[PDB]
């Protein structure tokens, strides 16, 4: 039985993954499950699946160990990055589902790559932060990356077999891949003024017309930073530069992305917007399996809309492409500044529209710019340099926010 | 150089094929080209490409041989089925593009199958008439069939590698194919009353909003018999029964068909409606090549509409599925009665809406029904039995038309 370790098991992507597993018992073994703050949920999950290991936050280590023994479970409890890395590199784990949010997922994804694991990547921030190093390390050590991100899974499904195996084949012109097309819902402020976007409450920003997701990706969807990060993710996943990857607004969230070929064929994946489809595809690959989604009814669709991105209004997407052109240092600055600004938005400290301001200022910061030319792709010193650069951006983005609330 | 024989070179599909060839001269050799009534066009094509053989109609044999020698060309002239069969089975021919319209294309397609050729099938009537025999014969003799028909080429592009090679693999549930979805423009009378459909002139029926095609497929598009024939073609091509193949109206002619998988993924081919895309894909397979189409601009699409087929209004599609369920005898009756009724419509003898009447009456005819149980799939006597049954249907459909213009 394919052995599974699920990182970020307590969150949104955690839920859909687990929902597939419950439809397919005796196909997968659950070896490990991780959470951070939701101890009780993690416990509940441990009692249900009886995993060999689980990992929680350092502040919940003791408490969770006590509850686990009180429940009479044989399960090992771990904590912090330490435990994630152990689980990600664990010898008895066949497949790792990387669904931790944000930079926090970086070390363990990198560890699964280092251990030659089959990796199901939801955690898009870890490739924005360290794409060169992640991919290099995977190839070096024989790890496989299947994308879980909906768009990237669509693109992956719509690419030839040879290129799924080896992303570099995309540059052989026989295959005739011309460009990739990323679809974006345009989030909940697509048909709203800039005025209403400033005034947005958190409830308005966090809720999405078509998708039910984690908090952060919800805010990113509203600002369109999500597509920005997806732009960089696609770059590393399919070994392209930003010029080969374009973006179309599509509010229905039915078409999930396209690959354009030289003969004029656009191969696309369509589906009801539900992460169980991409997750199910990646779990069973090369096979397929029922996912438990309510399949798309083509008779009841109506009009699928398409539209050019309004880049004044969704400057995050502008900035993301700008950063993609500058390389990894600027992609770290993009991502981390974004994490800090989103935290500030959710904490009712800035306006939704200030997220773009903060992120520009950090991209255009001289102190940050100085780091834009290091070897973040170095297999021995690269990690240390990404984590250091991350700390610096957190410091400056925070300062930037303080400054903005008065004047610069 | 891949050697090419083009059957139906003077027609619509002929034009697009040839237009690709002119963009790729150092890639294919033109070995043979065929036409029927357009002698001068065929001659013009012979002077341009200098083919080894050409074939025309029996009544133009002499005339065309005279003009060919007067032009100083070394090209052999052939005529009738005789010549088509010679060309289709010619030892120096690598690939055959079957783009003759109607049952007329049957013997030569069957001959290319019998000779183990790579075959690019536009000619959908020959598989409606003799699908069992064609496919059996191809597999027996090692012929390859790539679909040129737009919908089938879309479906083919959206299917896994293993199944492209071997259509039978589709029944292995690992691949998780659930059903196929055929898109239909709904022709030029989609948003018009039944009254206006009766009164339709030939000019109204023959012209199509999105496609420029031969006369017959144009009338079939207007009545939706085209999708009916496409339904049966898909059945034999991808080895399914009609229940696994469904139909959606899509007036924009951008999405050209879909394959639905068990996880909820719909893989689809999108493109501007232009047969150079499917033709180019089939010619270069497994590679790809520029086709000379103006590629789809996603920014300028607007609304892609989808809708259930109105089956009272497009009874041909009802009748086609009915025939598909009854098997080959009834598919011959469907197709041939359709040929005869379309000729009658174009000759200003029946109303557009009478095409469905005629075709039902022939499907429900006792004299025809008696033949619905023969072995039209027999490798030694099957052909004779299809051609005989064809002659009978032509006779009865004609009578049916005479009767209808007075009363039954
Ligand atoms: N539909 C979706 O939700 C989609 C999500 N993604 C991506 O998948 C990833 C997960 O997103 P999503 O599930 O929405 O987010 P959630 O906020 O719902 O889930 C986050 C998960 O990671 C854990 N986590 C949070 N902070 C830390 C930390 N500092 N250290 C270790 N673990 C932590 C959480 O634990 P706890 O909650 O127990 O504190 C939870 O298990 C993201 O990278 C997102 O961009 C991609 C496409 C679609
Ligand atoms: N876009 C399109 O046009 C599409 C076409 N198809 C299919 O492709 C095939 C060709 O259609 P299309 O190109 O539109 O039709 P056309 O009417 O343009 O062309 C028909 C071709 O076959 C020849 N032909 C006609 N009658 C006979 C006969 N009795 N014996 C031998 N040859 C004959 C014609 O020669 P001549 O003209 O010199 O008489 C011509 O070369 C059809 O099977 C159609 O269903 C499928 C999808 C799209
Ligand atoms: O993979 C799924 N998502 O990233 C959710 C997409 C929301 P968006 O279209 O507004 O980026
Ligand atoms: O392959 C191309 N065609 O069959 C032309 C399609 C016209 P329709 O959608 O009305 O059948
Ligand atoms: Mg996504
Ligand atoms: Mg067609």
């Amino acid at each position: 039985l394919q052995s599974l370790a699920i990182l970020g098991a307590t969150g949104s992507i955690g839920d859909s993954t687990l929902a597939i597993i419950r439809q397919h018992p005796n196909r997968y073994r659950i070896h490990a499950l991780t959470g951070f703050s939701r101890v009780d949920k993690l416990l509940a999950l441990a009692m249900e699946f009886h995993p060999v290991k689980i990992c929680t936050s350092p502040d919940n280590y003791a408490q969770l160990s006590q509850k686990v023994t009180d429940a009479g479970l044989d399960t090992i409890i771990l904590s912090g990055d330490e435990g994630l890395i152990e689980i990600a590199s664990d010898e008895a784990v066949d497949t790792v589902v990387a669904a931790i949010v944000g930079a926090a997922g970086l070390s363990s994804t990198l560890a699964a790559a280092g251990a030659g694991k089959r990796i199901l990547l939801a955690n898009k921030e870890s490739l924005v932060m360290a794409g060169d190093l992640v991919i290099k390390t995977a190839k070096k050590h024989g790890a496989t990356i299947l994308p879980i991100d909906s768009e990237h899974n669509a693109i992956y499904q719509c690419l030839p077999a040879a290129i799924q195996a080896d992303n570099t084949a995309i540059h052989h012109t026989s295959y005739g891949i011309k460009k990739l097309w990323l679809t974006a819902s345009g989030g909940s402020f697509l048909d709203k003024s800039i005025k209403q976007m400033q005034n947005a409450s958190v409830k308005e920003a966090v809720n999405h017309p078509n998708w039910s997701m984690g908090q952060k990706i919800s805010i990113d969807s509203a600002t369109m930073m999500n597509k920005g990060l997806e732009l960089i993710e696609a770059c590393h996943l399919f070994d392209l530069k930003e010029h080969q990857i374009q973006v179309v607004i599509h509010p229905n969230s039915v078409v999930h992305s396209l690959v354009e070929y030289v003969d004029g064929s656009f191969l696309a994946q369509l589906g009801t917007p539900d992460m169980k489809t991409p997750i199910a595809h990646a779990l069973a690959y090369p096979e397929r399996i029922k996912s438990g989604v309510m399949p798309l009814d083509l008779y009841q669709l109506g009009s699928l809309k398409f539209l050019a991105p309004d880049l004044d209004k969704f400057a995050c997407l502008k900035l993301a492409r700008y950063a993609a052109r500058l390389g990894t240092g600027a992609c770290i600055a993009l991502n981390t500044a974004n994490e800090i600004a989103v935290e500030a938005f959710l904490a009712e400290k800035i306006c939704l529209t200030d997220i773009a301001v903060i992120v520009k200022a950090c991209l255009d910061d001289k102190t940050i710019a100085q780091d834009y030319s290091q070897d973040f792709g170095d297999e021995v010193l690269g990690l240390e340099r990404i984590l250091t650069m991350d700390k610096k951006v957190r410091k400056i983005a925070t300062a930037k926010i303080k400054l903005l609330k008065q004047g610069d």
